[PDB]
């Protein structure tokens, strides 16, 4: 009842996608994630042989849009030859936490 789903911690547009296949690329993911918002920055994590390690970061135009995707995309479909479904969850960027004076 207009409550429950909405409410996630981590104010960060960027998102961490997993369970990706060599077939799926920035193009697919982008056009596949766009349907849930306008993407601005999309980078895929690959190795030396341009092989999709199985993860990619997505940066929507706004947070609201970011959550939208996950809400659904998250464990939604099961890309070809992929153990689990499309694992979509907010991403985390190195931070600086610690004592203020010392």
């Amino acid at each position: 009842g207009s409550s429950g789903s909405s409410g996630s911690r981590g104010e960060d547009r960027k998102l961490f996608v997993g369970m990706l296949g060599k077939q799926q690329t920035d193009e697919d993911v982008r056009k596949m994630f766009e349907p849930f918002g306008t993407i601005d920055e999309c980078t895929v994590l690959r190795g030396p042989d341009g092989t999709s390690k199985g993860c990619a970061f997505v940066k929507f135009q706004t947070h609201a849009e970011a959550q939208a995707a996950i809400n659904t995309l998250h464990s939604s479909r099961t890309l070809p030859g992929a153990s689990s479904s499309l694992v979509v969850k907010f991403a985390d960027t190195e931070k600086e936490s610690g004592p203020s004076s010392g």
